[PDB]
């Protein structure tokens, strides 16, 4: 009238944090962590400290040949990744084709070093016109120009005698070396600008073997030529030579680019603004600062990123399920101010909430470990994610499409698994420890007390502070109370 | 002599259905469900609502160039799809080769607009010979003849004068075009049909710049011919210009064909009937309705398909394992003909069963959840898998084949092992439903009655039918029969 | 004074394997099975029963044409894959190129059969010469030589006729033929060479049409020749015949080799001996024997491999957490020497541990079934990975390197993960089955003794070892005992 009391009991609070399980839709929860990232920085950025290379205006090959009309920034000795415009307004302002276009873009995404220079002067033309070679397709400031790396060799008096120039490499580094052809529009034009009307082009280095011939067609007006200019590449390895004989149709090197090669990453499609940031994952939409396993940005990223995934939400459950004084069979405690399971007694010292500090520490140091483990186990490499093939390579693009498609369709339906089924292992859990807690009880009190049903035992003994931390320890000394306990009993 | 009683239990019946765990096989279970699709409706059907292309003995080549062997399905403006058999009878009658012939099978895989159209009349041919071109090799009804959409030109009097021949493409559409070139025998035949010993064909556009010369080589006879006709194509972007010129050897457009493009599929392998049905997976032995996430009858689909599986049965427990009146320590009730977990009650109204409907449904709903997770989370995208790749082209193929080799890999085992450990935890689930009624029945009870040992309690106290409810609805008022239940338990 | 005694205990032993879970780091535990394969053999060994192409210091190239510094195991007539060191010793003795060489490696990768047969004789040679085709480039026993497999033809008198030679394939097996032109540096020694100013190579089949023509360029010196020597190659079909004919420049067949051919493989980078072992897994740092279903040593392998991963352990828990006489709520028993769960009891034929056989048989059935699962559900189908991209296919590279890292990713961090959600089953898997023990003997005895908390009932009857047999089997009868107990339980 009334007896000493201990109840079994577990954490509430004001929490409206949802999260999903295997078996159950919106349940509320005390605590949740996102593990998708969501943010970028709306910014292109350094990655892994080293600049791209960004080409506001141009293509790679207006940019490598020198088109007059590209304003781009000059000076800068090193790249990660390039950004293009998806149709950048300046390409072969003299149209034509380049030679092995993708796989040279491809080779020039990342350059440790990059330094322009002269490997032929354009005052080294005595008997040939190395100034008249200008097209009104290739305007300069209001005047007829041309590609500024590459020189449009004419006839000089009414000859073109045969070309013939070595250029060895007695640099330390790899040369890129570029040149091109001219297809005239007649028989007539061929001999207008270079006087013999059977031509070729020869280039050899210990690796090049290449005869290159003009090839007349009639042909549209294309920014006002029907003429075209096709171009070509090598790598001249550090002690090689590379040999050119031309009749005729020559568009000579006067800048070839020193370049270094460690390795290689692709051409990202992007409208943004540079921002001075580092980062070690870019998108076209921003970069990332990657600590979570997944995001849900854009597939096209370069760098050590979480995997892409189709999904809005991926949230674990960290905490509990969230809703005299009666236990935890009629739900929770806001009371419990701290802790996770605990107790609620009330003796003639007075009445109060306890965490269980054991099983509490035990269950917050398990799922810190498991929200730890879906995170750290993930193995993140550096990967460089573009659209690389041209319009003759559409089955490989398909190639690759089922690829990202195939391993987008994996990471998604994996990370929502995994999210519902731990999310039931958790909120299990928590079920488990509460009910252990009671039995931890229930197994030291045995018949020195009552079982109320509602979570709660009633003693049939004097219980004070003491007693009651005993309990709590799991220090309870049964025969110390079993005598007066047996004579509150029968009666 | 004898007290009344309440027993908890769970539904049994007269099931065989079995189901494998991760610890346990050929476990016999009330109710199961498969999540692998195993059944085709053995034909080809239209895709999202539109037809295929079925050549039925026909290659894409001998279907475009007009082989008069092609006995096809003629008019037919758009498809989803193209079926070829493995290998056709009719192909490049005349034999010889067609430039880039898989990427442009690719680009006509799906075709959202396809009219053809006359470019360059036959008749317009008033210096050369337009009705001679004909061979043994692509006989018509018993009489020599030709591809019927190109025209083999040959000398008039004794005289091939160099032909020039632009068409303005005056359409809305892009247009497809074809042309080829004759590689004869020895120089005899190029003179007896030419006139002219050294040839050409040229042709440009605002991309194209081509130039094709004759090749003569000594080959074996193939349809008895030891020429070869080697066939080009381009798309004519709709304001553009192609421009013919020819000395010899010129294979002409006659018919060219109007195409819209508005994405790719594939080119499909089978023997299958059509049969006006619609789908949104077609497979080489037949088409699916594609509920389920998993299947497996054939890798090379095309459309929004379950991922394929190296499996025979991928089946889910959804029901409970299948086995005075004793409780549930001892078996389940056939009579519990209704519920999952439930009550037996015997007091002086009767006796009978009785469902415990909230846990039941609690339970219905959270296995209808997981079934409903493990097919809807599955993200399905379009895709068109098909063997594009030629025999000098073993590698990309190979790289394909890993690929896909790994997805089913993947797919085949994690579809394995999700099955085993949800059907673990699912039976689980079960047994612990059925163990929190019977404490949820102890613990309103207390010492008012006796645990029996088998799943029953027989009370201190007469419990009628309005007691009984109270126990089942949780609401049992253990004070109002204290007292007489420890008259007749001190005794 | 003192009353007979039972107590539910579990195994312990003196085990140090440690072992994570999703929740814990460095759990202790009785017994646990290591699922990642981590030894290899350290040698190169037959692939199910054939052996491989070792290419000492010779490239596939070099060994095909002859180079006659290539010292090789000369008879082999079928193997299962190919091995080259990094950068072979001896290449193409004679600078130049082999058209098509990747996608020839590939088609050698594996073979059925493989002889070498003459098809031109070298003494055939009536109007040209077949002896001066000699370089000190390509060096024999001091005295310059050539390639042995094809023959460089000169010019004889002052005089090279038009060669016209067809071979007519008679064997019953596809013929791969290989053939050759000379790019020479200059004009006079073409002419000093074949006399011949404007020379060609035409060849045909029912499949080839080709007409080769030689290119001078001003090229490096590479083993002293500034000329170059380009290679090609045909399968020739079994009823088939070749047609050669040449001005000039012809490098002619003299041996070709008979093929058959059943699927595919690839070509290894390996420093390793020969070892006379058969294997169904190759990896260029040795062989397995893979009944586990991953591995870690080398991603580049050929056969049916475990899956690559990178990790260390992949290390699942099959025993327990390992830790009158007090049962189970104070930790484990060395005295249970055998058997998992089980009992100790105390009577007047004295005490002793027994082994609940049912339960205990229960749990190694499917824990022993859980480690078969995760090992007998994975499939393994044949695959061979390498490098078989060249220099201008660093795209498609880059395409086969996302697809492999990608296959990394996946089976690692699911690999991971499945280790640490199917520990945690397992040791809670012994925690519910201990419990489950206990309270099936608390259920049996209720009133007939009492709960001592610890683990232990003490009887309130005499329990000799039948009355113990009876609890043990879950016979123990009740009422046989109700009176003696009534009569100690009240006092
Ligand atoms: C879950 O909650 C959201 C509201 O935030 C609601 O739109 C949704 O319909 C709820 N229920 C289910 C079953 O998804
Ligand atoms: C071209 O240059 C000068 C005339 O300015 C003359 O000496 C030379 O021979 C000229 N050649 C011809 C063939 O007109
Ligand atoms: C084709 O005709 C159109 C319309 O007459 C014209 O504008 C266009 O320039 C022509 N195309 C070419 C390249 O001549
Ligand atoms: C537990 O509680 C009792 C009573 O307060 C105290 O005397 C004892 O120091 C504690 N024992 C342990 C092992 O913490
Ligand atoms: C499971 O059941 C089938 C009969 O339907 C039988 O073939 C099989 O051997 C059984 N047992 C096991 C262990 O697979
Ligand atoms: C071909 O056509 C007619 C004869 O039918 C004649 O006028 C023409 O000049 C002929 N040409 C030759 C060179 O025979
Ligand atoms: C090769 O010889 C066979 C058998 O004599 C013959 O039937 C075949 O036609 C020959 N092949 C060619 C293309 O000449
Ligand atoms: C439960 O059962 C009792 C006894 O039949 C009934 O009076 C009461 O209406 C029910 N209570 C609830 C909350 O359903
Ligand atoms: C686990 O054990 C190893 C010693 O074998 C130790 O290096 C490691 O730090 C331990 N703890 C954790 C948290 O990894
Ligand atoms: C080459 O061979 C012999 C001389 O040995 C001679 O009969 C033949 O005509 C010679 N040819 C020439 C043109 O010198
Ligand atoms: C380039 O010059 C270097 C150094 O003078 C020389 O050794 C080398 O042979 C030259 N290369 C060629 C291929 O001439
Ligand atoms: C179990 O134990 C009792 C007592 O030893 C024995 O008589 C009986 O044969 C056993 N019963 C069964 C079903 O094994």
């Amino acid at each position: 009238d009334p007896g000493d009391q201990i109840c079994i009991g577990y954490h509430a609070n004001n929490s409206t944090e949802q999260v999903d399980t295997i078996m159950e839709k919106n349940v509320t929860v005390t605590h949740a962590q996102d593990i998708l990232e969501k943010k970028h920085n709306g910014k292109l950025c350094d990655l892994d400290g080293v600049k791209p290379l960004i080409l506001r205006d141009c293509s790679v090959a207006g940019w490598l040949l020198g088109n007059p009309m590209c304003d781009e920034f000059i000076n800068v000795p090193e790249w990660s990744y390039i950004v293009e415009k998806a149709n950048p307004v300046n390409d072969l302002c003299y149209p034509g084709d380049f030679n092995d276009y993708e796989e040279l873009k491809h080779l020039l995404s990342r350059i440790n070093h990059f330094e322009k220079i002269q490997i032929i002067p354009k005052s080294s033309w005595s008997s040939h016109e190395a100034s008249l070679g200008v097209s009104s397709a290739c305007p300069y400031q209001g005047k007829s120009s041309f590609f500024r790396n590459v020189v449009w060799l004419i006839k000089k008096n009414s000859t073109y005698p045969t070309i013939k120039r070595s250029y060895n490499n007695t640099n330390q580094e790899d040369l890129l070396v570029l040149w091109g052809i001219h297809h005239p529009n007649d028989a007539a034009e061929q001999t207008k600008l270079y006087q013999n009307p059977t031509t070729y082009i020869s280039v050899g280095t210990s690796t090049l073997n290449q005869r290159l011939v003009p090839r007349i067609a009639t042909r549209s007006k294309v920014n006002g030529q029907s003429g075209r200019m096709e171009f070509f590449w090598t790598i001249l390895k550090p002690n090689d030579a590379i040999n050119f004989e031309s009749n005729g149709n020559f568009i000579a090197p006067e800048y070839a680019y020193k370049i270094v090669k460690k390795g290689d990453s692709t051409i990202m499609k992007s409208e943004l603004e540079y921002g001075n940031c580092n980062t070690k994952c870019q998108t076209p939409m921003g970069a990332i600062n990657s600590s979570m396993p997944f995001h849900n940005i854009h597939p096209l990223t370069i760098g050590e990123c979480p995997k892409y995934v189709k999904s809005n939400r991926l949230v674990l459950a960290t905490g509990l399920r969230n809703s005299a004084i009666a236990g935890f069979i009629e739900g929770g405690w806001q009371g419990m101010v701290d802790g996770w399971y605990g107790y609620h007694h009330s003796n003639e010292q007075g009445s109060g909430y306890a965490a269980d500090k054991e099983s509490t520490q035990k269950a917050i140091d398990g799922v810190t470990n498991k929200v730890n483990s879906i995170i750290d186990k993930m193995n993140t490499q550096f990967e460089a994610v573009g659209r690389e093939f041209n319009n003759l390579e559409r089955r490989i693009e398909n190639l690759n499409k089922k690829m990202e498609d195939g391993f987008l369709d994996v990471w998604t339906y994996n990370a929502e698994l995994l999210v519902l089924m731990e999310n039931e292992r958790t909120l299990d859990f928590h079920d488990s420890n509460v009910k252990n807690l009671y039995d931890k009880v229930r197994l030291q009190l045995r018949d020195n007390a009552k079982e109320l049903g509602n979570g709660c035992f009633e003693f049939y003994h004097k219980c004070d502070n003491e007693c009651m931390e005993s309990v709590r320890n799991g220090t309870y000394d049964y025969p110390q109370y079993s005598e007066e306990a047996r004579l509150k009993r029968e009666e």
